[PDB]
Parts: C-alpha cells; structure tokens; sequence
C-alpha cells in the first residue's frame, strides 16, 4: 500500500535522524570504551552480573536494520550502556566515571533529539 510506504519512509528518517544523534553520542566518548560488547572471554562472569549488555556497535548493527521504532527505544539501549557501567564497575573507576560523564554530555543532544522527532514527526 501507500501508507506502508508512508510509514516505511517515516522510519527511514528516524534511522537518519537517530545516525546522526549516535554518532554525537559515541564522539563524548573518546576513550571508546563503550564501542564494543564487554569481552566474555576477559570478563567471564560478566553475565552474572548485568543482564541486558549493550554497547554502541550492537546500537549500531540494530540501527542499520531499522530496529529502532521510535527514539524511546534508542534511549532504552543508550542508558543500558551507562547503567551497566555504573553498576559492574566502582565508583573510583576510569570506567564509572567516563559512563557518567558520558551521561551527562549525550543529555544534551537527547533533549534536542527529542524536540525534533516531535517537531518533524
């Protein structure tokens, strides 16, 4: 139909859209220790311990495919990675803290994400 071409075009924006708003968000992190999945092979028992693993490359393949239906859901994975951090590692941690400083910057460019998905729909 029509409307699902509508619809399907609508998603290919937000794809664009949310492109753009990961790739400000992994530039506030310049160590990239958020780039990839936590190593299983390095960190054995990391599944005890956090659940739902997320980082930015599985952010990405998941983008790529169009899985994300709305921003909600982006937000969703990018606090994964934050709350994860914040959890497995120590406060005194260059771990923790680049998760909250992290937290802090990608605030910023989510605000304004948000007001643009509302504005254009």
């Amino acid at each position: 139909s029509m409307e699902q071409v509508a619809m399907e075009l609508r998603l290919t924006e937000l794809t664009r859209l949310l492109r753009s708003v990961l790739d400000q968000l992994q530039d506030k992190d310049p160590a990239r220790i958020f780039a990839q999945p936590v190593s299983l092979k390095e960190v054995p028992d990391y599944l005890d311990h956090i659940k739902h693993p997320m980082d930015f490359a599985t952010m990405r393949k998941r983008l790529e495919a169009q899985g994300y239906k709305n921003l909600h859901e982006f937000e969703e994975d990018f606090d994964l990675i934050i709350d994860n951090c914040m959890k497995y590692n120590a406060r005194d941690t260059v771990f923790y803290r680049a998760a909250v400083r992290l937290r802090d910057q990608g605030g910023v460019v989510l605000r304004q994400a948000r007001r643009e998905v509302d504005s254009i729909g």
